[PDB]
DNA sequence: CATCCAGGTAC
DNA sequence: GGTACCTGGAT
């Protein structure tokens, strides 16, 4: 609940970090006891998937947000604050948060399937650049990647998606172009309107495989399953685009093998 | 600007008008069509008129407009007992898409008045199967030259603020390349003065032939590159296709000339 | 519908 | 400190 808030600072300063709000949530809605039954039967009688378990997550986050959000709010306005100014730090800050939200509900679950991972390290392109690219995760380690780009998986992960999942082929023709197309980059998107281009078009341009939303899964690979023509592989893009809830035993799974 | 009827039963970005009017509006206000007469030559304050200060000065006036327009509204949608925070959320997202959508357009008054032609909204199909496709900002001369022959016609993705946006450029540009081959000409336009070193390197190391930077990040940019001293650094080989926004519009009649 | 990011925030 | 986020609607 209540906040200490300081006026001289940004509003969105007053706000606790995503991965505090993430723990709250954590906290409040059972997640480690909901996650010790992951493909289970919730009480509900529905599985507990992966999927499932982060859409509740991001939500309830965003509910303790929008609490924090509201506090900071009643206060600047007190203060005198603009209120558009207010709103567009706002909008900025969710901006930022919900795709921050997804990231560390990702880790939460990389940590409890026990995967071991490297997150928002810098891969070098050019030893003379400080910046280079940085997935969101890198599985199991950047020296692993290094020494074996086959053997490690790079992960980007984004909420909604819009155009820029051209993001993902961008950073994966950079990575390929220095590291070779050996590497193996998985591209995950939360979002239920997730297009059939976008996922046909990454798997065609160095994205491995692509993770949607479970609820998008189904309608997703009908739409291909309509796609007939010699030149489209439709068992290509169907076994590389799975639901998001996946990933965490492909992960498993591809350590295994390599 | 004009005391707008705000029908507060629309979307309250509905009663706002649309960019290319505000632009117009802009042009009319600024005198535009005369400083384009006067494209670099220099102007009464001493300055030379350039397609990028043009572009800057036009960018800032149909803001400017916009902005009173968006005043406007917000005092009938608030009069109105509007969900504040819906309102500001629906005007972030009206500037977000009308800055990017104000700065195409300006682009295409500078098109027009150097005589080239191109296509705006073309779609470059990808697969027989599909009819979505990669979509440059502008094609130079036209969707159907690319098609004819990808080597004689230029590809343009052009943004205002990048921030790690470029990425969907090099994507963009990969996706072009793997269906057409590695003749295609595909050019980045940003207008952002915290372009960085590393988009326009990377960039160009990954499928896109030239990159443009607003004119006021061109020389600091390019001295980002020349301080990199790691002798294994060829700075030249990006310092030749990294250019000033203002140069486009002569880079795209050369090329033309040329092809 | 796909693309914009008149862009600040957050780690 | 510098880059990636888009708990995202408007266009």
């Amino acid at each position: 609940r209540n906040l200490v808030i300081d006026i001289t600072k940004k509003p969105t300063q007053n706000i606790p970090p995503t991965n505090e709000i993430i723990e709250e949530a954590i906290t409040e809605l059972n997640v480690d006891e909901l996650l010790d039954r992951l493909f289970e039967k919730d009480e509900s009688g529905e599985v507990i998937t992966p999927s499932r378990i982060a859409k509740m997550l991001e939500e309830k986050a965003f509910e303790i947000y929008k609490e924090y959000e509201k506090q900071v709010r009643e206060a600047y306005l007190s203060a005198g604050y603009s209120r558009e100014k207010l709103e567009q730090s706002f909008q900025q800050a969710r901006f930022s948060r919900g795709g921050k939200a997804f990231e560390i509900i990702f880790t939460k679950l990389l940590n409890k399937f026990g995967i071991r991972y490297e997150h928002d390290r810098v891969i070098k392109i050019y030893d003379y650049i400080t910046e280079g690219e940085k997935p969101a995760f890198i599985i199991p380690s950047v020296r692993t990647f290094l020494n074996d780009p086959s053997s490690a998986i790079l992960i980007t992960v984004k909420r909604k998606v819009r155009e820029r999942w051209r993001e993902a082929v961008g950073e994966a023709q950079i990575l390929r172009n220095k590291f070779g197309d050996e590497i193996n980059f998985w591209f995950v998107g939360f979002d239920e309107e997730f297009t059939i281009y976008s996922a046909i078009a990454m798997l065609d341009n160095g994205i491995d495989r692509v993770y949607v939303i479970d609820g998008r899964y189904d309608s997703l690979i009908e739409e291909i399953k309509r796609i007939s023509d010699p030149n489209f592989n439709e068992d290509k893009y169907i076994q590389k685009i799975r639901r998001f809830s996946d990933i965490f035993d492909d992960i498993i799974q591809f350590l295994n093998k390599h």
